[PDB]
């Protein structure tokens, strides 16, 4: 499969273990549930990167559960905020909540409900492959430089997968 180099050659290799780990622990095959693997790797990034553009960030994806969990007990003991149901992705030690991050293929209002409805007043940050986002109350957290370079990774996954015939069905798997 061209969708399985691709994700080995453009995320790098500690986003692709962690990623193939999470899903072979669930007995998925990275090799089979491919469009699943890249959107993984693409939100385990975007995740990352998030974080790098701050010690601003606590990141809680990618981590196991045991430590996420440990993670999340430490801030809400240590801060007083609401202990989510969910594990969500970030915390923000500035504006002291967490954030769980959205990743679509589709439209950012309609990605941006969902995840609104599967949720406590975590902040919901939506990125979308076209540089379109949405966020809670419109706060969008970072700076614009952080948020352009998110967006252009984005945009560049988007046209990588393009290159080799990937996108189309990339893009009709999210549902
Ligand atoms: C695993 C995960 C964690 C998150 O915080 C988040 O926002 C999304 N995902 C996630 C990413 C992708 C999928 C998916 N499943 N099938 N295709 N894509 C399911 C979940
Ligand atoms: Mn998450
Ligand atoms: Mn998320």
């Amino acid at each position: 499969m061209a969708m399985e180099d691709f994700v080995r050659q453009c995320f790098n290799p500690m986003i692709v273990e962690l990623a193939e780990k999470a899903m072979k622990e669930y007995g998925e095959d990275p090799k089979i549930e491919t469009n699943k693997f890249a959107a993984i790797c693409t939100h385990l990034e975007v995740c990352f990167m998030y974080s790098d553009f701050g010690h601003r960030f606590e990141i809680i994806e990618g981590r196991d559960r045991i430590m996420a969990w440990t993670v999340v007990n430490s801030i809400c003991n240590t801060t007083g905020v609401e202990k989510p149901k969910f594990l969500p992705d970030l915390y923000d030690y500035k504006e002291n909540r967490f954030i769980e991050i959205g990743v679509t293929r589709r439209e950012v209002h309609i990605y941006y409900l969902e995840k609104a409805n599967k949720i406590e007043k975590t902040h919901i940050h939506i990125f979308s492959f076209t540089g379109e986002e949405m966020a809670t109350k419109a706060d969008y957290t970072l700076d614009e430089e952080s948020r352009a370079r998110i967006k252009t990774r984005l945009f560049t996954i988007r046209q990588e997968m393009a290159s080799r015939s990937l996108w189309d069905s990339f893009r009709q798997s999210e549902r």
